[PDB]
C-alpha cells in the first residue's frame, strides 16, 4: 500500500539493503515498475521530478499511482517528489498526497540549506510526509556537517555527494566514487542515505538502444560492482532514471524501424514496457529489495 | 463531468450535430483529447476499445478519465466501452464505471444481435448506462430491420452500416457511403446513430507520416465532406483513432529520426500529444460540436 518514505527506508537502513526509486513520466513507466516489484517481490519507491510533475499534472501523478497500488496492495509504496526546488513545490506535493519529498538545497551555503530543509521538515512532518536533503556539490559531502545537519533539522534520508552526477555521461574519465566519505557519513548519522544519479547503462541495455540506431557517444554510467559497494556502504535509496528511459526508448526505435507501417501505440510500447520492467526487476535483485516483501 | 452516453448524444440527435468519439490507450492521448476538448469548448465522448482494456486495466482505464474529468469539470465526458464483444465485457465495464458501452453482435443474424443486445440493455440500464449496438455488414443496414430492432431492444445508439470499415485501408477505390440508406434509418429509427471508421486521413498528417519516413501503402478514410454529410443525414457519435494514431506516431518517428541521442520519453511524447489534440481540435470543428458546452 501506499506509505511514507520513511516506513520503507528504516527497514532498508536496518537491515542493510537498496530500494531503487524509480523515475516515471507517464503510464507505460509506472506500469513496468510495478510489475517489477510484484514479479520479485520488493517494495518500490516511485518517484516523479519537478518535470514530469508538470508533464502529468500532480493530479495524474497521485492518481495513477494510487491505481496501481490498489492493484498491487501488498507491496509497499513510497511516492516520492523527486528533487524538490522550491518549499511551496515540497508543500503542494504534500497536499496533493505524496508520502516523501526532496528539498535540494545544495547548491546553498551550510546554514542556508539547514534552514530551509528544516522549513520543510517541519511542514512535511506535521502531515505525515517524509523527507530527503542533499548535502555537497559535485566540494563532496562533509561528514561532520552531515551529522550537524541530520541532528539539526530532522530529515528522514540525506543524498551525500559522493561523486555521482544524473544522466547517460557521469565520468569522463574512470568511474570513482568516494566510499570513505560515504561510510563517514553513515557512521555520523546513522540514518537512511540516498545515492543521486546511480543508473548503471547496462552492456545488454547500451547493446538494444546502439543496435536500434541510438546514439550513446561517451556515455558511463555506474558499475553495477559501485552500486553493491554503495549499499554495502549505507546508501538505501537509489535513484534511476536514465536506465530506464534508455530501455525503453530502445524499444520504441527498433519498432519503428522494422515496420515503417506501424502506427498502433501498444505495438511501440508493449517491448518498451517489457525492457524497462527488466531493468528495474535486475536492479532490485541487484540492490536487495528483491523477496522482501 | 462524466455523465451517462445519450446526455451528450440525444443533445447532438435533436441539434443536429456530430460529436467525435476519441479512442484512447494511454495517459498522452487521453490528455491530448481533453485539451482539444477544452480549446474547443465541446463535449467529450472518450472511447476505449476491449484491447485498450486489456493494456490499461480497466481499473487504470476509467481511474484516468476520472481524473481527468475532474481536471476539466465544464466539459460533459461519457466513457464507452467500444466493440465489447460478450455480455460479460459490457457487465464489466458496467462495474467500473464505464457510462456508455457498445455491444457489438452485427456479425449474427438479426433475431440473435437482438436477444444479446436486449440483454445488455437489459443490464446497461439498471445501472444507469447507455447502450450502442451494431446493424449491418460491409449486407449494408436494412431500414426496415433497424426499426423493429431499435424498438424492440430499447438501445439508446444504433451503428448503422453504411460502406465504412475501421483502419487505415477502408476504399479500394473511391470512397462511397449509402447515404439515402442512412437517411432511411435516421427517419425510421429518429434515436442518435453512430458511424464506425471514420477517420478521414487528413492530408497534412498523412504528410506528416510520410515525411518522419512512415508509410501507410495507400491508405484511404472518409472525406471530410463525406463526415459533413454523415453528419447531416443524422449520425451523431463519429469514432475516429486511426487519425489519432497515425498524427501521435508521426511525431514520434519525426524525434527519432532527428537526434539519435534523445530518450527523454516527454520530448517523444509531447510533440506527438500536440499533433493529436490538433486533429481532434479540427474534427470537433467539422462535425458540429464545438461551442456546444
Ligand atoms: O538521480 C536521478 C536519476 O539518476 P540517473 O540519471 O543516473 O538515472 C533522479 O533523481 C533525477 O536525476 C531525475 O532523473 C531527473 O529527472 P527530470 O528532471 O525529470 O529529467
Ligand atoms: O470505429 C473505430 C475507429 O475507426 P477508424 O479506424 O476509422 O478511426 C473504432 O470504434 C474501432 O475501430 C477501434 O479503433 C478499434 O480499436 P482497437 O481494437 O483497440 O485496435
Ligand atoms: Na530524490
Ligand atoms: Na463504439
Ligand atoms: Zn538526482
Ligand atoms: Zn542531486
Ligand atoms: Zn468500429
Ligand atoms: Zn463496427
Amino acid at each position: 500500500m501506499l506509505v511514507k518514505g520513511n516506513e520503507i527506508l528504516l527497514k532498508a537502513h536496518k537491515e542493510g539493503y537498496g530500494v531503487g526509486a524509480f523515475n516515471f513520466v507517464n503510464f507505460e513507466m509506472l506500469n513496468a515498475i510495478f510489475e517489477a516489484g510484484n514479479e520479485e517481490n520488493s517494495p518500490l519507491f516511485i518517484q516523479a521530478s519537478e518535470g514530469a510533475i508538470k508533464y502529468m499534472g500532480i493530479d495524474m501523478a497521485v492518481g495513477m499511482v494510487k491505481i496501481m497500488c490498489e492493484r498491487y496492495p501488498h507491496i509497499p509504496v513510497a511516492l516520492h517528489l523527486d528533487h524538490g526546488t522550491t518549499f511551496e513545490s515540497c508543500e503542494k506535493a504534500v497536499k496533493a498526497g505524496f508520502t516523501s519529498v526532496m528539498i535540494d538545497a545544495s547548491h546553498h551555503a551550510f546554514e542556508e540549506n539547514l534552514e530551509l530543509t528544516s522549513k520543510v521538515v517541519k511542514m512535511a512532518h506535521n502531515a505525515g510526509v517524509s523527507v530527503e536533503a542533499e548535502l555537497g556539490r559535485l566540494v563532496l559531502v562533509n561528514p561532520k556537517e552531515a551529522e550537524q545537519f541530520v541532528k539539526e533539522s530532522q530529515v528522514d534520508y540525506l543524498a551525500p555527494a559522493i561523486g555521482t552526477s544524473q544522466g547517460a555521461f557521469k565520468f569522463k574519465g574512470e568511474p570513482k566514487l568516494d566510499f570513505e566519505r560515504l561510510q563517514e557519513v553513515k557512521r555520523l548519522t546513522n540514518i537512511p542515505l540516498v545515492l543521486h544519479g546511480a543508473s548503471a547503462i547496462p552492456d545488454n541495455v547500451r547493446k538494444s538502444y546502439l543496435d536500434a540506431g541510438g546514439d550513446l557517444k561517451g556515455s558511463k554510467g555506474v558499475p553495477f560492482e559501485f552500486l553493491q559497494e554503495s549499499v554495502k556502504g549505507g546508501i538505501n535509496k537509489v535513484n534511476t532514471d536514465t536506465d530506464l528511459r534508455i530501455a525503453f526508448i530502445a524499444e520504441v526505435r527498433k519498432v519503428a524501424n522494422e515496420d515503417k507501417s506501424q502506427f498502433d501505440l501498444r505495438k511501440f510500447f508493449s517491448p518498451a514496457q517489457l525492457a524497462l520492467k527488466n531493468v528495474v526487476k535486475e536492479r532490485m535483485k541487484l540492490l536487495g529489495s528483491a523477496n522482501k516483501i
